């Protein structure tokens, strides 16, 4: 039934809300729900299914095998993928028309002979590497992909669909880079435009570019994060100020309460010491299920009304908290993370005891940690 | 067919061997294999089964979840799981003979009822805190819930099968907790004993205690890390040292490789910045695969033929290296964490980079990552 040891809550209402509220922010584009990574760990499918249902134009994910989970489940739609290995299941994607990004000419060779075999044509969208110098293609052999795509497209083997690129400092409110982006993303776009490539959709956002400048929302906006209601940093302010709601509660059952005498050490490697005769409560739920061991001695939970704080060491499948004066007992309830707005710790405030940010902290909750859905249409739920 | 972006192939024989050779340092008491957590990430039923074969009389698994996945996988033999929450599946586990642990005395009703319910006597074992502060009884409190137990002993519901506890610091080398915590289990077992239990087991003893302490060997030793080749800590040696074998490999193959011009910004943030042109390689893993992001501008990856570090800021999916001079193509392989022995990067070389511990390492490789087997026996690697 409902998991005794810890789960994570899922509402597809905030999912939903979200990407309502967030398609309100660029109104003149379309919007590309960012899935990838089990969703951010809050389910793949389910969210995949709740961000259509808001309105989810389109439907992204890093890895070709992510995007086949997709269409396997009777999502459709239009769906993108983009991060690709020599002798990835090119056909396969073809087949299932599902656009594929190349940002070299190994993958452009590839999609083309997988084209062939299918007997169908590729949508394929050509990705520019504007200053992340992550992925994509660089300034100096632009000329040449470009060139060797608008061949590719009268051989009538592929069909480019897109031109795109990625931001590297969106979440630095003011960060120099970004207009620099911005416009080497306008010069490689409109040289390809000239070049002979009509492009179905313009795209360069990510959550914090599309809640901050309008000028960069084009045709498309790619939203992962803010779906889920965390916002992408401080800077730009609590998910509350920026009009999301968090969709995923973190919840565990104590598992012990007991009381120690004062000087009596707490974890592996002592680190922490009663200061005198006290309560130590037991919460089932460690590393290994996604709470970071770095948030050692500073991890916020809630137990019995109020905020405690790791004690020590946090172990692979558990940790201490120190109830002091405080009563509780086993099987109560402990929120490690949840919503602001019912006075619970959140993502944020893990990100920032574990030294990370909150991107790592929603995405690493482990696969041990059953997922409850809540909201949301009946058949999300799977 | 073979995982084109990133994989973990799992050496089933290193695992043998590594059973093998700690039995060989604890001669006189049974190995328990403690496969919790999917055998620290990999993969509890191959793994399970392979110790087993090994030589492993019991296995220990911290959920009753993961100790019923083993029995649905056709695993014999004893099996015991230690953390219980109020609900657990008492009744399932206990028909399944599975020994289970009992620190308080919610527990210890919870079983009996259970216990009832299903016909059968339980085999559950009392936890002693000697000093970890975490699970156990508590000194002040072990008189009383010996009480309540050689009490349900006689009603015939349950049969207390073990006594046992946990190191604080046993990884430390001559830590003054030890010998404390011993001595404070010494005392509490033979409480235990004289109030009428007789235990079947007597376990204290954890990979490092195992590998330093003989003196806490007891009837049964629980050993974890080390039987998959990996050392509880710089302190006690290298897993070479040790005479254990790495048993998990984890490689990638590049997305792509481009020059970049002088001064060119690498990754979120730009915390890396090219000092001049050269030529840049895209790894396809990243923490959601479960490259820790404190490993950022530290991490060692094997890439054409020399250790390069993570440039800059690591991300969901993957990470950059910059390859300098040297030559490389999209498909080529990459060696993130291996053997030290093969020349490769390991899983201590990654918990110094992102300051945690190799225990920690291994354990939160994702499940978007595929396992491969190697070795072991054909019928192991089938689930
Ligand atoms: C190419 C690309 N587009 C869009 C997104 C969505 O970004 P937001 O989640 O910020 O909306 C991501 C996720 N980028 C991530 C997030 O963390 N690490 C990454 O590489 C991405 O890699
Ligand atoms: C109760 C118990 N027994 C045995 C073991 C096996 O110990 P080794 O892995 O050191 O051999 C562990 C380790 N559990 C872990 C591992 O890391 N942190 C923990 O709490 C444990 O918690
Ligand atoms: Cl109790």
């Amino acid at each position: 039934e409902t998991p005794t040891r810890v789960y994570a809550e899922i509402d597809l209402d905030a999912v939903r809300a979200n990407v309502r509220a967030l398609r309100a922010r660029a109104p003149r584009s379309a919007l590309m729900a960012v899935v990838k990574s089990n969703a951010y760990g809050h389910g793949a499918v389910p969210c995949a299914r709740a961000a259509q249902e808001a309105g989810a134009a389109w439907l992204g994910t890093a890895t070709p095998e992510e995007a086949l989970e997709l269409r396997a489940a009777g999502i459709q739609g239009r769906i993108m993928c983009w991060l690709w290995t020599p002798g990835g299941p090119w056909r396969e994607a073809i087949e299932t028309d599902i656009d594929v990004s190349v940002s070299g000419m190994w993958a452009l060779d590839e999609v083309r002979a997988a084209a062939r075999a299918a007997g169908r044509t590729a949508r394929i969208q050509l990705k520019a590497d504007t200053g992340l110098g992550r992925n994509g293609c660089q300034p100096a052999d632009w000329a040449e992909l470009v060139g060797a795509a608008v061949a590719a497209q009268a051989e009538g083997t592929v069909q480019v669909t897109g031109v795109w690129s990625h931001f590297a400092c969106a979440d630095e409110p003011g960060h120099p880079s970004i207009r620099l982006q911005l416009d080497a993303f306008r010069d490689m776009l409109a040289y390809a435009e000239k070049e002979g490539v009509d492009p179905e959709v313009r795209h360069i956002a990510n959550s914090p570019a599309t809640l901050t400048l309008p000028e960069t929302h084009f045709d498309l906006v790619r939203t992962g994060l803010a779906v889920y209601g965390v916002s992408p940093s401080p800077e730009l302010g609590t998910p509350a100020q920026l009009g999301l709601r968090p969709a995923m509660t973190l919840r565990a059952s104590l598992a012990l309460v007991k009381t120690v005498p004062a000087g009596h050490g707490v974890s592996y490697g002592h680190h922490y010491v009663t200061e005198s005769e006290t309560h130590l409560a037991l919460v089932p739920a460690g590393y290994a299920d996604g709470i970071p061991r770095n948030a050692s001695g500073r991890g916020p939970v809630l137990v019995a009304g109020k905020i405690r704080r790791a004690a020590g060491r946090i172990a692979m499948d558990q940790f201490v908290v120190d109830l002091g004066e405080d009563l509780a007992e086993a099987g109560d309830e402990a929120v490690i993370l949840g919503d602001a707005e019912r006075g619970e710790p959140t993502a944020e405030d893990w990100a920032q005891a574990a030294h990370t940010i909150a991107y790592e902290i929603v995405t690493r909750i482990g696969g041990r940690v059953p997922r409850v859905y809540l909201g949301g249409l009946e058949h999300h739920h799977h």
